[PDB]
């Protein structure tokens, strides 16, 4: 069994039949959780262990950013600072705003792991601009340096955990307001600020997660449909070789007219190494059945699963690591 | 489990006698240097032959890239002095950082492509153009600079699954040596890495100098410095290692491992580093041998055959060949 290309949700809080079918299929590369996933720790680590449990190679993510973007929240889990506060604890102290972002990344990372989750959709690298509400607290700060220097420390603590990271909305969320947003900069304008964290953060940068957002002056596609974005720009200028995940292809306007697998294999095409097709599950083993799409893409997806042993929480609610970054979080906020 | 002791085996292949201490419960670790490596082949089956018999074991070796790097050939990437990444970001602070990480993750995945578990770098000691000893391989003389590129290099490191371990703690930079500064100074400037790196620093070496206002003993065998001010004040969790006492030797063990070393370190002298296994009073806490296994490197490493194929690995060979031009 290798991970197949399309990343999927199951439908409660247990395994059923049908989710289990679906674990097996050669087009299934991954499970997205949402809050819905979610009872209690012990809960979890049952359900991600069952899902390992049918498909060995399956990659399990969640949306982990903090602030407004937490899935999980009780039950033990560090509710986390929007990554707008660390941007201005930067503003007060530079380096003490480094260690607290590793502080966080470390934390979150240890958690997931500590219920059987690969990885976490983080780091938003979206400049705050101010301009979008959908973003809002989600930058870390509005100067691109700023967020690459901040982003790479919690990137380094998601690392100490053996976690790995990914950048989100390339290449940049944070200009346009919104049918899809549309940002009418040109392509110049977009390469120098917002693109720049993802060519700074080098290896430090995982995978990329392209925005929803068409960039009129460069493509009529949105980014997870473009050739241009995500070879000629990150593939290409930046030589990035990290994963890259469609956003999802439930929103409907992203898919221009398309069905859920036409939008899958256009994505496919352009560049993504996995498409996510969230809160339809039954429509999302259409697209496993239908569509028509590698090996490269398979190497990327297999180096998002975490690496090496975690500790499970009976023994992380005890590590000397993990409770001193509790107590920074606690005094640095 | 691990044991407190680490030193050197004899040569380039095992014999009975490295066999006889690696099995010894006080062994913890085996440090290597320049004399065991002919080539990559016997470096792997060398270290292949250590962890076959003390499965357990720590293998260590100094690549701080420069001046200080003992595997240099049949493949080993050449890497930089530190000083030059300091440099570098004196041109370009964000360039820097990138081709830090370049550089950790080339010198850890190198290393654990022939069986090695950590680096005894980064070096935190700043650039006070005071120390020869040092020199070069400080990587600047802002304590700021120091942090975030060491940062940037124990992320590399990280990226293989490999830890890191900053020195010569509190600072060699000024400066057996003596420092005649007060605590309040030193801890300004020459502690402000280790206490600004917090998680991202993995493990200590203290260094083989006296800080005369602070404490008579060496910074190894002082419960002040590592109980009071790196344990109590930075509330640091990590390893500490010994710097080489061969530089009794038992009860110089047991001075280190009381006032606060995990391991100790005696190199060049595998016979009487064997008088120490054997008489050693030591006994190590739970919390040290947690610590001591935290070393070890994560997750699963590519051989070098893979590795030198790597788009990851290609993309920071690149990166090194342009940006340190």
């Amino acid at each position: 069994t290798t991970p197949g290309p399309v990343m999927l949700d199951v439908v409660g809080t247990t395994l059923s039949r049908d989710d289990a079918r679906r674990l097996a299929h050669p087009n299934t590369g991954g499970v997205i959780l949402f809050a819905r996933h979610f009872q209690n720790r012990a809960q979890l680590t049952a359900l991600t262990d069952s899902i390992r449990a049918v498909r060995e190679d399956i990659l399990i993510a969640v949306d982990h950013e903090g602030g407004r973007v937490q899935r999980f929240r009780t039950d033990g889990f560090t509710v986390l600072p929007a990554m707008r506060r660390l941007g201005e604890l930067w503003d007060r102290d530079v380096l003490l705003a480094t260690k607290v972002a590793t502080a966080v990344g470390y934390i979150l990372a240890a958690e997931l792991r500590a219920c059987g989750i690969d990885m976490s959709f983080t780091p938003v690298l979206d400049l705050d601009y101010g301009h979008s509400k959908v973003i809002g607290d989600r930058a870390f700060h509005r100067d691109p340096r700023v967020v690459t220097l901040l982003a790479k420390s919690l990137n380094h603590g998601l690392s100490l955990a053996g976690m790995a990271n990914c950048g989100k909305h390339f290449p940049g969320h944070g200009f346009a307001e919104a049918a899809l947003p549309t940002d009418d900069r040109t392509l110049d304008a977009i390469l120098e600020q917002d693109v720049a964290p993802y060519d700074w953060l080098g290896l430090s940068l995982a995978a990329v997660i392209p925005a929803h957002v068409i960039y009129t002056q460069v493509d009529k596609r949105p980014a997870g449909f473009s050739r241009v974005w995500l070879q000629d720009i990150l593939r290409g200028k930046l030589g990035f070789t990290g994963a890259i995940f469609s956003d999802d292809l439930s929103m409907e306007a992203a898919r221009e007219g398309g069905t859920l697998t036409q939008a899958a294999d256009a994505a496919l095409a352009a560049g993504c190494d996995m498409v996510l097709v969230c809160n339809q599950p039954d429509a999302a083993e259409v697209v496993l059945n239908g569509l028509k799409a590698s090996a490269e893409s398979v190497r990327r997806i297999k180096r998002m699963r975490a690496r090496g042993k975690a500790l499970k929480w009976d023994k992380l609610i005890a590590q000397p690591e993990y409770l001193q970054a509790q107590a920074l979080l606690s005094s640095a906020l």
